[PDB]
């Protein structure tokens, strides 16, 4: 009898599992390649002919086209654990198609997905438990171990090249811009900014302590350079002002034609004048500025630039020391910022602002350059990363070393809390610590190893050696990973098992799927 | 650079591995609810619109119009089974596909296919060998194991509700046209004759002694019944014969005209009198019978039958003991067969001819009735079962316990075969071996009993019991299969293991797809 | 101006250099994974649905449905070695494809085709000296190497399993057929029959020293078993025979009816009395038997089969020492050969003929079995490259190591041929020598091991102890080739190089590609 409209697909039990998982694994596999100081990139180019090149799994499953429901949802778990921790995107994907696979083999043997799924959460949670325990703190600002962090970030990526420059340059930056509350920093990475430009290599790309602007002077008679700036910060329009309220001159004799002008001149002028008598030779405006007052502005040698992004200005202001005021009537000196220089200068041909030597920068810039436009978005993205997890090790002290040396560590243990269980939940808990070798696993493929050897090796030696055992893919063998300086903040391992977890979970709880027809 | 024609499909690797498997698989998992005494059938609906209903795996894959080149790979297993040793088709296709399912689990761990169909071949063939070692010599003509073997082959059909006497009727029917040459039995099926006529029920099936022919006694005025028949078989036809060489009759005179008239009805009349002066009472003929010839063969009170199957003279001869003569002159009292009688009877109002009561029938029929068209066609198929176990277990004197029995000896002994051989070869046996449990796992299944715990409960009394012990699916519990009179052919698994290995093990090794455009 | 019609597709220097070279690579890329002892398996479905599954080179590029020309060309390389040497079809295509590669590199470079042409040429010449220089002679009839060699050729094939059971029946197969005239031995394959029926596995397959004939006994009566068989082969039909000149009966009294009628009777008796007057008990027709000649021959107690195909006449006449005559009336007990016994034996439910035990058959039959129809198959394909290459040692007393040992001699030796020459000659000399190292590059690598660190081992190897020194794809490390047995005939490479060379050449020597609208 017709309950569904025709074209409605649909798959239950079985079927519905089948293929929920072969999709998410598919998905997961297409990934695992990224994985890693071996790691790969993708071109993904869109119906629009518009071209990516990266290494980043959340943008490569955000930026592909996907069609199956079950495929969507691994790009949830990318997407979040890039919000949360930048990096183990791949992983944590990666580790969701791995949980999937081996819970078919216990679907396949009949049993019940909620003892799967009960062995699974149960797994996750002393997983949580255990990452605390083995988690190494750290001092929330050693530049040494810090620096260690964004180094192993960029490791694998396009920009690798360059690692300890960059590395150099988002360590800076995040120290620069963090906030210490009481004892625990606090970072908002709004507070640094990627400016790019193509040109020169990525060799050239630096840390400005202030801010870079894509502006330029608005007037040709003003200076192209100040030294020792008093800056201004102005987000009211250089203009003639009209009141909220509707209104309209009436005019009833020929003297008025002259008078009403002058007069809008006049408030032009003040409003310039005003500007000028509180010291402020730059000014930078978030709306226009009309001629006129460009003119007077230029003849008191006052530089300007107009139309400002809103969130430039809150950086100059950050950075400067200055304090943003929305109607120049309200400007006074104790509102200036300070720059050591701020000057019009010309990368690619192209004119910018830059705003360098401020006192102490709240707000920096780490300006990207390359030889090609792709090189220095994924570069950018690159630097995202970096920046994040230094971020993450500022705000939580606690580090893992990598290289497999985690997922290997939660195996051994998972293992034996699986014993202390039994039962059929066993079997749920210990095909999860199987799972988690995916990572170790993935690491050597990808470098081109023998992955049945590799892990024997692995889990023996780390069973030797302790925690910071994983495996060197450079080297081809296991090693100790902290030794190393091969380390990843807590929080990268915390929700890659957190997101990948919960996905598997979900939807292993799926035995119904009902999708209309498009 | 073009290679290959448009349309054209292909699939490389794990890919190609994944849908080999995949579809091998799913048509293995199609036909396993059909395994076992608890065992569904399936309704076939082709092209035409012709319906098949049916439980045999062989008739199933055979009738569906499938696609995909693996899946046709396991109709060949099927199929080779069906006509080496009749039951045993499920099972093969269903090792086949678990064998493959158990082997991507070492593909996914990167184990070379070379290792993996190495270690499949070491099991297969070691199977063989525990198989001829636990295998029960019996009698080859012991009544009482030949019925166990075919009740046991006929439980789980549709014609189960008279398993006993359809196991009498296929006992009775081999041995009786088993040859004995040197204590070696053999035997010929195409000497057991099966013949449907919807009416009645399936209980009032019978083995006749003899043949039935779906033919009617040519004139209306000959016997319709005859006590103690005196066969004759003649092939050639009863009419005026014809030079092989081109010939014609040139009239030159008008007492020609009946001259070579009277002499073409001399010539029939000569073969109507030599058929009777040898005794004969009855005549099969396989090509036809002129109207005059019928006229004279009335008047002797002989009863004649035409254009009689080649396969039916060969059975009436085997049956009846007369000799099967090519020209009538060449007929002798000596050629005569016998027949306690022979008569023309009406099943469901159609005539046919009985031919029962013979001496020593070489050759005998099963005559099977049905309240359907579709019911006595399935009997049939049962039948031809039941007849070739039987048949395996005379020629071959050897059983084995069923119930999952066998492939949970393997099991435990392949594993252990597993250990001595070490390395990952061993991983393969020991995946092989595990393969093997899906007969028990199904089986239950298919019961609707918990999987996991009656495979622990079956290993369990099995490694305490022995070889008998396997699943009651009555019961729902393990038992002795010995004890309950469940037992098979030994060489319906020492088949069955070899079809389904070397299919699997052909499978493993493509990893390269290619598909023209249909 | 138009010259050539539209459609018509033009590549001219480059461009046609180009495309020929990245195709006829592409070609060779396609089959190498189907090369050594890890080779692996294709499937093949053409555009009726017709499923091939094999590791042939030339079935599988005999079979591909290719478009562009170069690929076509790269078809009669491996068509050419699989006719000369039976083994050896992929390393000659994976050759040509790396000789393509490496000559490219050259054409890059600007040197003129007629350079790289003139050294191929040159580099070609040297290897077939140095060939037959380092080929081990061995005795053209000695066992052990035989069986090697067939052994060899039968591993990295489906059937690989069985390359014992196998080598053995090839080498005696072979040997059993060779005719030595003086001291030089000449094999017809034309002797060795291959018959498969699909039931029991490829353990069961064996060899007959005789002919097994798909053929059934004629008549009811016949007997199915003659012992000591005394062998009678007519190639024409025991029927009623006619002139060739047109002619007709003119029948002119009633009396001739049955004169003519029975001339025909006594003269298929008189056929059919002179067969049994040699003393033939089993005779073998090529046409057919008319009814009355086949009641007769029964009636003497003689088996009898009719349309026996021409190419199993003339092996029944090698294998049993029968003369086959023309006109029955020719027929004596001189001609008339010999079996131990000559039975009806069904296979898989197929009635067959069986004629074995014949005294020195010089002609014989290997019965291929096995547990599906398309492992049969392929085991038939392995069975002929085995008998091939062994008539190949039988042929030419030579042999040679596989596992890569001479490409890697060659390539030695190449590349020091080169010095000699010097210039712009030599380096294409060297590319030659250089390309020929795919092979041990593709036996490391289909077996997943590190192909650069396997070559620089393996030809340090080499140097040090010797021609022997090949790569053990199951070990893993380089090895005596020699002394593990893994040998091969000359033949194989010496026409591997030869195809693989004239190929290339000529496909380099093409700079300009015309092909019009199909």
């Amino acid at each position: 009898v017709v309950i569904l409209p025709e074209g409605t697909q649909r798959y239950v039990g079985r079927d519905a599992q089948r293929l929920n998982i072969l999709a998410a694994r598919i998905i997961a596999e297409t990934v695992r390649t990224t994985l890693g100081p071996k790691g790969m990139d993708k071109m993904l180019v869109d119906s629009l002919g518009d071209i990516v090149v990266t290494n980043d799994c959340a943008t490569i499953l955000d930026k592909i086209d996907l069609q199956h429901p079950a495929a969507k949802m691994m790009v949830e778990v990318a997407k979040t654990q890039d919000k949360e921790a930048g990096d183990g995107t791949t992983t944590a994907v990666v580790i969701a198609g791995e949980l999937l696979r081996k819970a078919e083999e216990l679907l396949d043997q009949n049993i019940h997905p909620s003892i799967i799924t009960k062995g699974y959460a149960l797994a996750a949670e002393k997983a949580q438990e255990i990452l605390d325990e083995i988690a190494i703190r750290v001092d929330p600002d050693d530049e040494e171990t810090l620096l260690k962090i964004a180094a192993t970030s960029i490791t694998g990526k396009n920009a690798e090249s360059h690692k300890e420059l960059l590395a150099k340059l988002a360590v800076e930056a995040v120290k620069q811009v963090a906030e210490k509350k009481d004892g625990k920093y606090v970072v908002d990475l709004d507070n640094i900014k990627f400016e790019k430009k193509a040109g020169e290599g990525v060799e050239e790309s630096e840390l400005v302590r202030g801010v870079v602007i894509d502006k330029e002077v608005v007037h040709p008679r003003m200076p192209k350079r100040v030294e020792n700036a008093k800056i201004a910060l102005i987000n009211e329009a250089l203009e003639v002002k009209k009141t909220e309220t509707d209104a309209k001159i009436n005019i009833t004799s020929p003297d008025q034609l002259m008078s009403f002008l002058e007069q809008e001149e006049k408030m032009l002028k003040d409003m310039v004048d005003h500007i000028a008598q509180t010291g402020a030779n730059v000014v930078f405006v978030q709306k226009g500025i009309d001629d006129l007052a460009q003119h007077y502005l230029a003849k008191y040698g006052i530089m300007a630039v107009r139309r400002v992004k809103k969130s430039d200005m809150e950086k100059l202001a950050k950075a400067t020391g200055a304090k943003i005021v929305t109607n120049v009537k309200d400007l006074t000196p104790e509102d200036l910022g300070y720059a050591e220089v701020v000057e019009e200068r010309k990368l690619a041909g192209e004119n910018m602002i830059f705003v360098e030597g401020c006192k102490n920068p709240k707000a920096v810039t780490i300006l990207i350059r390359g030889g090609t436009e792709h090189v220095i978005d994924e570069v950018e993205r690159a630097l995202e990363d970096a920046v994040k997890v230094v971020k993450d090790v500022m705000e939580d002290g606690a580090v893992l070393p990598a290289g497999g040396a985690p997922e290997i560590e939660l195996a051994i243990r998972l293992d034996e809390y699986a014993k202390q269980v039994g039962g059929k939940e066993a079997l749920a808990i210990e095909n999860f610590a199987d799972a988690l070798k995916i990572i170790p696993k993935t690491l050597a493929e990808n470098a081109g190893l023998d992955t049945v050897e590799m892990l024997v090796k692995v889990i023996s030696e780390h069973k030797n050696r302790g925690l910071g055992i994983g495996i060197d893919v450079f080297e081809g063998k296991p090693a100790d990973m902290l030794e190393k300086g091969i380390i990843e903040p807590l929080r990268v391992k915390k929700q890659a098992i957190k997101s990948a977890s919960e996905a598997a979970i979900m939807i292993l709880r799926i035995d119904d799927v009902i999708a209309a027809k498009a």
